[PDB]
């Protein structure tokens, strides 16, 4: 019943517990499970919930054929109870489209919505579960906005979209929300050449957001958001340790204000939790292709241009599938510092796996531990000859 | 706890946006979603749902063969959750019978289904989930209702029937409901000759409803009801912008007070939002049949025997079947004006796709936005070959 | 959180209108549904349900097979929501049992299961969903209860039990339950001479209970209660006009105090309302098996023994299957009066229809109207055929 | 809204009257419905739930191929309506992992899911459904816990854990956790040699704990909890009842503090309820396999080294398969004492029904009665021939 403030830092990060697992295309394989892609986590006041891109049908279903597409009116932002799958019986519908974010502001939660064809696209801004406020698109090129939960500091949620080329510059804008209506809009400023997909979260009154700089960038963009201000700055990742895919090998020295060259015209949604010595980032074990999953520690990782790990935790062996990994975080659980979490998205199907018409994902996240525990590694788990 | 009261105009319909869209039918392919048809939205304070008939069987199931039928003792007024697909598993039977309409009033809804023989039907009006009053055929030739909302004022919930011929005069009947009891009713006054059908809102605490003709009319017979005094009055649509299917060719001008000839004894429900420049009328883009929709907004359409559009809107491309249209808002919105809503039937099956022994539909809906946003098409999207 | 007191009479039947029907056979055919028998409908003050007993087994499952047997550990009484189906995902278990009935006090629910062998049957009597009392067989010949709903008055809910034989003198006793616990039993008194499967009803402080005679009785045995003094009577309906089955064709005089002959050993679960002139009688349309119902008008049939039918209304025609029919009201309906209610059980498959392995049913419903409504017929609706 | 106490004593038990049974794997062979094993059931205030280790696959699925296996990255703990199956569609996971147990305090529910390689696994503690405290693996070789509910006092709740060998010397240690934080925790002391999956109840501000001796003993090990003092004591079951399997036959002289031997390096999940006269034993009633269930009145049981049965009620047959069995009970009833309840786990398929690839379980559960009720025998009921 109020707004609520970010006013806790993050807990030490030792190291990551399991936190929820949905298994959907194993089980899917023999029940009613919509396909998805792009998905992630948000928490309410009472509950937190798994989200994701339906694409309109079930995986053993007929029209899975030729689900390898982002982008159709089939599509629509789904929640669904944390670590169950995402069914049509028990999947809620956000708003339709096929580019998304959301986030509860302590009163209630804000959904986003993108559709339309790519030279016309609009987004829709939900608060409530009502429609507020509809945004055109501006460079007339698939308007696209996180792909993960937005964050918010007394009422104000501030959003990152982007418009206009992947593989050139674009036009990347903040705007500000609060109760479904836009207090603000800021043009990207600051060094960040190319902005997609930002991962965010916030602590002490400050939103942090990791990118993907799909033109240039094997290291990634970051953004901080003042949201009482409501002003911005942007850098990349200092460190050599590069968590874009694909990337080149690991330098001895990163880049600070400009993109570490190798790979162009390409990349994955990612994320980090930068927080000094407390800094971890998310990558890609394959530098190829959305390949196994690791957490690494790189004390100071966002300034430090020599910064390399000093701990880490495999999270999914380079023998399994990634995809999408982004950031979110309790902001309503006990306690003194909020405790960094993180999903990925495990993609089965096309384009990797071809012998099957789809293309689908499951979820698997985990939450930070003050404690040093043991590792294991989590992969999607399905068979994919079954579905032959 | 209050009976809601109508005391908002129309926001300015610049455009529309995407609101819901259920892919029944691509879902239902592969799961277990009922054969519906007649569908419409409705909103309680707290909530807004889909509605339709069903006809008590899943699209896969073997009974789905013989639904092009229209009255069955296996069809019930069903709801369940926005954008979900109607299934087994999810669907609130609401009443049970083949002819429909439903409303919340502000403190709880009433819903109203018609069912028995032709010549023996009657009305039993539901209110707080409970049976509460039951209205006899009149005229003994298949007594029915709106298939889509109600609209209240203040407690009193007027609905529109008709009892009688299809293809000749009629017997309509306007009854004022208050907590399922009726206050009034009055014979259809005005120079409306045939009314079946009407699409209803409210602004300003009087009640537009926009109706079908059966007989003789391919411009839309137009019911204006006194929520307060209990009166009414009815004329057509003066706009040569005709909006029945099936339909002449636009001429150059209307009729304010008979129906458009050129087609006989058949017709589509639809609807349309009358409010001065504030007009916008939604029809198929055929002629011919129920295949493709567009809205397009004629200032003074129900005044204007010459009016013609300024503005429009693709919804469904003439190359994609349609059916049934209709008016719903959220009354219960934030903000100064009504927000105007309608959705679209999107039939498949027979009779135009009779490879198949069923015919369905699933649903899209837009509300208006005061922005001029990009158009997108928002086809079923099924594929009719899957289910041979 | 009061107790319900019976403080209404009856209201005025003069006709009987559509109040549910959940089509479970029709759907079953290719969705999760499961196999049932003995159902009834029963409110909460805030919620009317379907009832039945499960046979722990899908209609499609290859376990439905052998689903003719009345008895077995897969038994449980479940409900579900109104003209929904009984799904494996909708159905709440209220207990573990082959024989059952339940019934709201005003404050919660009481429901009681009967389970074990023929010959060391046990009650189990459940309270606000947790277990409270428990009854051993007394006669040690299948214990057995009404498989409707009970009735209660400030608290205290009668219900009607007997054990021993079924073709013979039994030995039947009123149990009289507050908050789940036994206030006081008695044998049965009055002139019935064997009782099964009491349906049961409540106004102005009197419960009606229109029973089973197996062992002789064409007519049907008749137990009213007085739940304050926690006394009853027995007696059978006067009237010629015979209601139970298999019986023989009706004669001109019925018998008050003895069963009327013809058929031995055999019958089936119905019921009445007995109010003076506002006295109707359901009865299969069959002299000869479970096929048909109809609702008959048979003014003071109670104690007229050459009372005949002045009003009718056919529910289910002589060409369809019947079964089982019950007394239920909405408790808690607003109004002066309380509203007459009933279901009849559709019984698809064994051993009328031996094609399938399967005994299922589906249900419909009916409430009383003031109005004279128009009839229509109430089929189950499934093809046996789609089964093989 | 204030933490539970344990203020009453056990009620009389004169016999066991059915609870509830799921009938899962009969239901499931044509349903949505998950494999599983290790199962429970656990009340919060207002609720009785069942719970299970889901293995992330329907039971048709052909990820069930594989499922005798205990450990895997796709179990997890779910809960779902009592005598529901376990189905895709109505489970809630409350954790990650392949060993859990389960407690409400009277305010708000813990949940502990251990996860994990066998030599690095971790113990997440959840409370109020978010993750609360870690704790890493002590010895290195599967932590492992109850399989069955905790117990709480005034908001502390121990809980029983192993980590080390099955088959030999272990480190068994009891956490004591309120509000999901480490109040305390103890080494195993007393003369309890080997401690594995602890059955649990509270009564009078004790907390008695019957366990498993996997390494040497075929009666069963008792831990008593004081979880006020937090301390605790251990011994064995003095009877020569023995209750574990495999077990020998039947001695005429038990042990009191020390295994009884004659089978090594195996066992099963079971339970007891020690309370002088009022002392009843559950165990398989082969001495062979998992086959069979009874429960035995064994006076002084605990402390008598002679104790043999003076009454008994099969539970399920010796030509059924039976599994784990464990102790819950509802704190939360009406009434002067607690009613004694627990669950027999009914294995169907590997290893003892080799002709599927599968394993999994149904329930059933019954609860003290103070009559002399009946029995019956409470199979699982599936035909494992149906699913070839
Ligand atoms: C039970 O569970 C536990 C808990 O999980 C398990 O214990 C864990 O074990 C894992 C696996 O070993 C550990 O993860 C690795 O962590 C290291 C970081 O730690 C080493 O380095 C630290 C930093 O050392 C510099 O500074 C220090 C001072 O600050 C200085 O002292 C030192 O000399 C040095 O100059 C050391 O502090 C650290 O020592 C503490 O911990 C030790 C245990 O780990 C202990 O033995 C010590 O005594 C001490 O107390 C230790 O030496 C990460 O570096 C590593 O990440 C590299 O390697 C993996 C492959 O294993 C790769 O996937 C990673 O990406 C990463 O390497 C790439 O990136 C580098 C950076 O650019 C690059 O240099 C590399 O060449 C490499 O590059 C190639 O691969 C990438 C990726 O594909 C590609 O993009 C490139 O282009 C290129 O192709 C791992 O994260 C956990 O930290 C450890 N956890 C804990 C709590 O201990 C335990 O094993 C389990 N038990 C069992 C029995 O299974
Ligand atoms: C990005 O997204 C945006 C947003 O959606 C897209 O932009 C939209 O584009 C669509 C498609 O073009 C537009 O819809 C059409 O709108 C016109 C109405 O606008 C024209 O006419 C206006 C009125 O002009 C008279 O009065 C004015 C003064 O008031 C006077 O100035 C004028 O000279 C004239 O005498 C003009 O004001 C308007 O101009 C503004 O907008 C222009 C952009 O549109 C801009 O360029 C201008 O400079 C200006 O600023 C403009 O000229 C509708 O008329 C039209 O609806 C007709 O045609 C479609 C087929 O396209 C048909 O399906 C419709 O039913 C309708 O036509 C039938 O009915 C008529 C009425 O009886 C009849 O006369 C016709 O012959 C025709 O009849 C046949 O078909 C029917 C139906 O099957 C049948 O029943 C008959 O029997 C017969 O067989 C469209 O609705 C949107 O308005 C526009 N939106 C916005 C915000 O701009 C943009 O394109 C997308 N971008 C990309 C790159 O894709
Ligand atoms: C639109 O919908 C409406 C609303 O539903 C439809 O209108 C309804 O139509 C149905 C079907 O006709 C009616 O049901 C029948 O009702 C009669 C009772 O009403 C007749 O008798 C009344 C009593 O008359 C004695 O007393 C009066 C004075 O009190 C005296 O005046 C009279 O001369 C006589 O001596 C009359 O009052 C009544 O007249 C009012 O209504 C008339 C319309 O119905 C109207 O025309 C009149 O002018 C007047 O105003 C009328 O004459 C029931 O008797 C009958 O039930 C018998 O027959 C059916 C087969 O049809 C059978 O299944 C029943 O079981 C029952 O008969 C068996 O039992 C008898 C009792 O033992 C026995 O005598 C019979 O031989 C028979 O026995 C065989 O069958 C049974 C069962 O299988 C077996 O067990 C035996 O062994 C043996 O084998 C029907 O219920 C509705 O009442 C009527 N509703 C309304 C509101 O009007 C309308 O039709 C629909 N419109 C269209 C176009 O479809
Ligand atoms: C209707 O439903 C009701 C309610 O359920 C049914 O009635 C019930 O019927 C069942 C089945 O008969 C009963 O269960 C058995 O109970 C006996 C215990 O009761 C006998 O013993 C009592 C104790 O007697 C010593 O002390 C007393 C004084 O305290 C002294 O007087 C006496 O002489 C003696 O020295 C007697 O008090 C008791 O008498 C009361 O009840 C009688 C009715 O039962 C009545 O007739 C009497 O007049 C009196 O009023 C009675 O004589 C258990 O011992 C027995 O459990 C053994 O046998 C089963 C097989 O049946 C086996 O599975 C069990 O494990 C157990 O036996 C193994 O363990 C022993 C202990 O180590 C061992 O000694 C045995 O050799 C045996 O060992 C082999 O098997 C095991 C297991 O596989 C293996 O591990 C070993 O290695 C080895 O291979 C049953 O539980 C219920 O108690 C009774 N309930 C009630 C309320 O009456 C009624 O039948 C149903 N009606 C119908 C028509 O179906
Ligand atoms: C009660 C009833 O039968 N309504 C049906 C109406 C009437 O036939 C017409 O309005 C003529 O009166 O229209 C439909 O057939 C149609 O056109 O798709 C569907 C609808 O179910
Ligand atoms: C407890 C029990 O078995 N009840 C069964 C009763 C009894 O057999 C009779 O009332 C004779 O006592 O009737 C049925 O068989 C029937 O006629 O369809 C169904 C019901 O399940
Ligand atoms: C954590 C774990 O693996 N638990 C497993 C235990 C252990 O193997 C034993 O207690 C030996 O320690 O027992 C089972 O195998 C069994 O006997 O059915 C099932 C259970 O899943
Ligand atoms: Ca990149
Ligand atoms: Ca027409
Ligand atoms: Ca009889
Ligand atoms: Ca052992």
């Amino acid at each position: 019943r109020d707004f609520n403030n970010l006013t806790k830092g993050l807990c030490t990060i030792n190291s990551w517990h399991i936190y929820g697992k949905d298994n959907a295309v194993r089980i899917g394989e023999d029940s009613d499970v919509l396909v998805t892609r792009e998905p992630y986590v948000s928490c309410d006041p009472d509950e937190c919930r798994f989200y994701a891109l339906s694409q309109g049908t079930t995986i053993r279903g007929k029209h899975s054929n030729g689900t390898i597409h982002d982008r159709s009116q089939y599509r629509a932002l789904i929640s669904w109870p944390l670590s169950s799958p995402p069914t049509v019986y028990n999947s809620r519908v956000e708003c339709i489209g096929w580019s998304s974010t959301s986030c509860h502001d302590g009163k209630t939660r804000m959904s986003i919505c993108i559709s339309g064809p790519n030279n016309n696209a609009s987004a829709v801004i939900w608060y409530n579960r009502r429609p507020v406020t509809e945004i055109n698109t501006w460079a007339r090129n698939i308007l696209r906005t996180q792909e993960s939960e937005c964050v918010c500091h007394n009422g104000v949620c501030p959003v990152v979209f982007t418009d206009g080329s992947a593989t050139g510059p674009a036009e990347t804008r903040i705007y500000y929300f609060k109760e479904g209506k836009i207090l603000k809009w800021e043009p990207l400023a600051g060094t960040a050449k190319h902005i997609e997909e930002c991962s965010c979260y916030g602590e002490r009154a400050e939103i942090t957001c990791t990118c993907r700089d799909n033109w240039q960038g094997s290291n990634r963009p970051v953004i901080r958001i003042d949201p009482v201000a409501m002003t911005h700055t942007s850098q990349y990742i200092c460190s050599p340790v590069l968590t874009d895919n694909p990337r080149p090998n690991d330098p001895t020295v990163g880049k600070c204000n400009d993109p570490y060259p190798g790979n162009n015209n390409n990349g994955v949604k990612g994320f980090s939790y930068l927080d000094g010595v407390n800094t971890w980032l998310g990558r890609t074990i394959s530098i190829a292709s959305r390949s196994g999953y690791e957490m690494l520690k790189v004390p100071n990782a966002l300034t430090d241009d020599k910064s390399k790990p000093t701990q880490g935790q495999t999270i999914v062996l380079n023998t399994d599938w990634s995809g999408y990994s982004g950031s979110f975080m309790d902001y309503w659980a006990e306690g003194e510092c909020y405790r960094a979490c993180f999903y990925v998205e495990l993609i089965r199907g096309r384009p990797k796996e071809d012998k099957v018409w789809w293309t689908s994902n499951s979820i698997v996240s985990m939450c930070s531990s003050t404690e040093f525990l043991g590792q294991w590694d989590w992969p999607d788990g399905a068979k994919i000859e079954y579905f032959l």
